[PDB]
């Protein structure tokens, strides 16, 4: 029909026009094989209450441990020391509290501060609670310092390297562009406006780019997601293949509707005493774990998907006439 | 033909009926960007042969190290201590055994207990073997304790958080549902029957859910795979987007057809002696490494794949007539 | 037309011939769920300048830390010891150099060797630079030893286990074949020519297979990518499903156009002095990090994609006639 010349003009503009340049269907996909490397640099001062001023080389003292891709920056802490294998009073709790040896005797014990020895002992002159053997003295139940001890970390800076490969199209590139000289990377610092190609990011600015604050986050900790996205049209020059960096808070702020708020964990330092006995320093550290999430797809031109889709274009226009005929009169 | 009205009624029921509601082809795929966090809690008692009763805070003493997603729980061990840099007798082995200094002189040495010094020394009054410098005293060749030292670990419990995102559909959710209050997560424990939405899992129950046993596995160690699966139809409410948890033993039990049976590795503890000399405690730990494997796909409605497939539906029915004609008379 | 019998003979040979056996479109894809395990074995001798001959059990002394999949082998190092919390002279640098207390007073300080105390102190009789509190004595600025301290590592050997699963086709296998006895894996060593099925690889041979050299790489470090590829046609016997191993240097050699050349990082060893004071040994270690990258796809037969494509085959041949008619006369 006369509408058939209109529809044929519509489908030609539909596929070639719509489906190809917009949806780009004429290509075959391939996902990214990725590897990433990070180097945090920076140092941090802390005037501890008693211990006096102290240094923290984010290098060695601040990163437990040195991870594969991701990584965790220490920001806050509760430090218990001179701990040893010994018996001692549980922390004051209605579940731990006792009147005499009769109350202390368990599954919950091993879930709490340590393993319960039947004996009952005074947690202080004022009160009494079940004795347990454990690492003693027990860690003091307190909220983490505020503001953060390693608040200087806002200003630490991380270098992020990222080699990737699309196995299928035997192609591979690195987030560091060849146009970029080494002397520039000697002191550049990423920024969306000025330096998009600087792979050195500032921790504060990472948190911040994410609609967050390194300071209100550094107290109780959290996890920052550093999303890298590799989209490359391989039929285009390999020069136009470029990484986009996005940022995201992953942990939940809301106190309600969650558990283990923020991000922290304990680790220790063991010491062979000159006496031959064991002692350890236990440390509950809060901090920000940065996860580097890499992803992307790519595609060159290809006959099979193209003809596959074009074919469907011709079957589609068949019905287009019935649609035009029912619409028009 | 008359069969053409039958076939057209078949293809309409074939695509819309079969291919769409079953195979759901009318959607576009998107894979999951994932991050996971874990918190193991629990303590464990061990009455060591000589050393007497001892505590092991799965927190600090039990997890080497504190990993990104995955994690490894200590269950069993062989502990060699007071080790130092020094010379000493290899372990009795036909390859190590010697009659005099003539036999000891290598590539295998450096492959064995330590580097071979030519001298030959008696491993005991009864026998003799090549001297080597190494960390000495050498670790005693024995099978790991049975039952497991940290058998209490069956009952440790891990909390598992999992934030995910589909980049394409700018959508993201967390395994912890909003319907779930915090006070519940204060002591809930996952279970298929009662508490499907409790993200706190019990190590025994994880092993167990996998058709295995934490006790027969904890002696010599292994790796548990905790598979999380995120399938979401995004055209449906984001509320129906939910995680399914599956369990799997990854290591091979069979003694034959494998190497490094179960799962263990050695690590050490270094100590600056008051004398200024070095000493270390070497530890071969067996345990269960839990790998959290996250994956899934999703899809909203879309025109391109739909019309693409519908088009093929019309080309398909064309041949359906030749099939009906050859069948019927 | 007469050319229509030619085209129909072309498309039948085009799809069934070209698109199916070559491009294999009649299948549905599924990507790999992977887990990997590694065990490095080997020991290494080092005749240190002063300290004398010394052993390094790649087990405990050589791997910091014991990683999930990937792993890092120590090859070279700069070792600073008896470090303590204290004040001391910065390293000679035009930015650090000073004439008197007036010059020392900062953001750069905290970026450098330590936090600047106003006082100015002589770095030596010859010169003077700003005093800072830090871990002191500062680490000596030198290039890493050459040749590598743990050069013996060329010859260390790693065992690599790899369990994988395609969730969709409920299928899963392991890089260790059932045909392979355990007694063989007791001393086999991978090699392309003789032993393709030996999952024990030699570090030198890994580097080497990659068109590189463990020795010129071990001085300043780098990252080796161990690419495993799982392609399985699941309509074929599950026996033909096999892993291919490829090798790749990931870091950039070129001095220009990069930062943090090679691969190294610092970590420390803490010691409670008999005096009650703290001291630590700081260590900048160069080495080779091996990343095990696993990937692959698979597919069984399927009706939907097949008919989808066949359908497009019939729509395609429609236009083939117009092409043959315009070509031929
Ligand atoms: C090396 O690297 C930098 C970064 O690309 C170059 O600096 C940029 O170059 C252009 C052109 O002059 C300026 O318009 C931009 O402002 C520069 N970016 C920044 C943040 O400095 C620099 O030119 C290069 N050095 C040489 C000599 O090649
Ligand atoms: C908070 O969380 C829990 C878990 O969803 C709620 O307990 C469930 O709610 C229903 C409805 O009463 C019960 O039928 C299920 O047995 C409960 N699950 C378990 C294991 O307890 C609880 O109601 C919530 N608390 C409030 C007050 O909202
Ligand atoms: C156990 O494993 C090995 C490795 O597959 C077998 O050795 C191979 O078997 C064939 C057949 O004789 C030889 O042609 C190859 O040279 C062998 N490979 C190597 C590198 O040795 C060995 O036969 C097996 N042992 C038994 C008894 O089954
Ligand atoms: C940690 O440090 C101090 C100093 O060594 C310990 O001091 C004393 O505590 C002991 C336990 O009751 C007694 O055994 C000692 O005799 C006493 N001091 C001396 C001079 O030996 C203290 O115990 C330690 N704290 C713990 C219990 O972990
Ligand atoms: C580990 O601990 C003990 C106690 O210090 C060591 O005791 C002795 O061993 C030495 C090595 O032959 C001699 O050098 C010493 O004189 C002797 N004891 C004293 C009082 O010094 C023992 O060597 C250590 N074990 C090793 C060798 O690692
Ligand atoms: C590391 O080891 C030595 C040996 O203990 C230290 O020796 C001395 O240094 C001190 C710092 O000025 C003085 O406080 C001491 O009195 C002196 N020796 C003695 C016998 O105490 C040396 O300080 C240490 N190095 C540093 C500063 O880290
Ligand atoms: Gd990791
Ligand atoms: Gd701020
Ligand atoms: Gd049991
Ligand atoms: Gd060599």
């Amino acid at each position: 029909g006369t509408l058939n010349r209109f529809t044929q003009a519509l489908v030609i503009a539909y596929v070639i026009g719509y489906v190809f340049v917009y949806n780009k269907g004429y290509q075959d996909t391939d996902t990214v094989l990725s590897s990433v490397t990070t180097k945090v640099k920076g140092i941090a001062l802390t005037k501890t209450s008693e211990l006096g001023e102290r240094i923290w080389d984010v290098a060695d003292y601040i990163i437990p441990p040195q991870e594969d891709g991701s990584f965790f920056v220490l920001t806050n802490m509760i430090i218990t020391t001179n701990q040893t294998q010994s018996k001692c009073a549980e922390n004051p709790t209605p579940a731990s509290t006792c009147t005499s040896h009769r109350d202390c005797k368990g599954f919950n014990d091993a879930r709490g501060d340590g393993v319960r020895t039947g004996r009952c002992v005074s947690y202080s002159a004022s009160v009494k609670t079940c004795e347990v053997l454990s690492w003693c003295p027990l860690e003091k139940i307190v909220d983490p310092p505020n503001p953060p001890l390693l608040a200087d970390a806002e200003r630490f800076t991380v270098l992020i390297k990222n080699n990737i490969r699309y196995p299928k199209f035997n192609f591979n590139k690195r987030n560091i562009l060849p146009n970029i000289n080494s002397s520039y990377l000697t002191h550049c610092v990423f920024s969306r406006k000025t330096d998009p190609d600087c792979p050195i990011f500032r921790l504060g600015d990472i948190v911040g780019e994410a609609e967050e604050d390194f300071q209100i986050m550094a107290v109780r900790g959290g996890v920052m997601g550093v999303q890298i996205r590799w989209d490359c049209d391989l039929d285009m020059p390999q020069s136009w293949c470029v990484p986009r960096y996005t940022f995201r808070r992953l942990d939940n702020k809301d106190p309600d509707n969650n558990v283990a708020p923020g991000y922290n964990f304990r680790f220790a330092k063991y010491y062979k005493n000159s006496d031959g006995t064991e002692t350890r320093t236990l440390i509950k550290g809060y901090g920000i774990r940065f996860d580097v999430m890499v992803f992307g797809q790519a595609g060159k031109f290809n006959i099979i998907p193209t003809l596959l889709n074009i074919g469907a274009g011709l079957a589609l226009l068949g019905l287009v006439n019935v649609i035009c005929d029912w619409i028009v009169l």
